[PDB]
């Protein structure tokens, strides 16, 4: 399939190249996974989501998104224009208030939370996790993202957006989990993307259109922008058999592309997230 005039970070994900507009994938999209948004919430009402969203999981008074962040994470995972895994399931998990902040004891419950609720949902090829959320190295917060990927559920965790060694953040430094960094449409390291050998793979994270609260759009850039394009990269390459949720970082990194990236300093993966379809 080929959708014309895509959000250049969906191009980009399925080409060798930057510069181009289109975004190839094949129909089956992520049908039969199940993508788990962990933030602020989801506008499961937007017209993008289609039915495929709901939210779960509150640890506030309101499930609502009323920051916009969940929802525009949401919509590069699952919507149907913005999204890459255009027909996965989309599951809401707010742990994260309405400015945009938690406390690390909720994020550990909303972890726990996924590893338990996913055996009560039908995901046949399998459950992924995006979480587009960090703070200070916690090893609490890290060894929740352990046992949620142990779980078999995979995880995708942002890097961090203060230009520095992820190694100091949480829990984009647990080593089994999937670390994001950012990337702009010129193949640049994104110019606040957290760095280092903890990182696993680059995916677009500057200039990132995706749904917004109050049924809208808006074009943000983060580490939380270029996380969801890898878990719905996972979501995608699950249904259609290429791996499993133990060792898609590993499938990922390993069919992505090589040295495309400029600004990576020495000690960092120079790898960018790609689909590897070919119509
Ligand atoms: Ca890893």
């Amino acid at each position: 399939a080929a959708q014309t005039n895509a959000p250049w970070g969906l191009a980009r994900i399925s080409s060798t190249s930057p510069g181009t507009s289109t975004y190839y994938y094949d129909e089956s999209a992520g049908q039969g996974s199940c993508v788990y948004v962990i933030d602020t919430g989801i506008e499961a009402s937007h017209p993008e989501f289609e039915g495929r969203a709901q939210m779960v999981k509150t640890y506030y008074y309101s499930s609502r998104d009323g920051n916009g962040h969940g929802t525009h994470c949401a919509g590069t995972v699952g919507s149907r224009t913005y999204g890459v895994a255009k027909k996965t399931q989309l599951f809401g998990v707010k742990v994260l208030d309405d400015n945009g902040s938690g406390q690390y004891s909720t994020i550990i419950a909303g972890m726990d939370f996924v590893a338990s609720d996913k055996n009560n949902r039908n995901c046949p090829k399998g459950v992924v996790a995006s979480l587009s959320l960090g703070g200070g190295y916690s090893s609490s917060v890290n060894s929740a993202a352990a046992r949620l990927q142990s779980s078999g559920v995979m995880v995708a965790v942002a890097a961090g957006n203060n230009n520095a060694d992820a190694r100091n953040y949480s829990p984009a430094s647990e080593p089994s989990v999937c670390t994001v960094g950012a990337s702009d449409r010129y193949d640049r390291r994104s110019s606040f993307s957290n760095y280092g050998s903890v990182l696993d793979i680059f995916g677009p994270g500057t200039d990132i259109l995706s749904t917004w609260i109050g049924g809208s759009t808006r074009s943000i850039s983060g580490t939380s922008m270029a996380t969801p394009h890898v878990a719905g990269l996972a979501a995608y390459l699950m249904t259609l058999g290429k791996t499993t949720a133990a060792s898609a970082c590993r499938y990922i990194a390993d069919t992505a592309n090589k040295g495309d990236l400029s600004n990576i300093p020495f000690g960092t993966v120079n790898l960018l997230a790609y689909n590897n379809y070919q119509a």
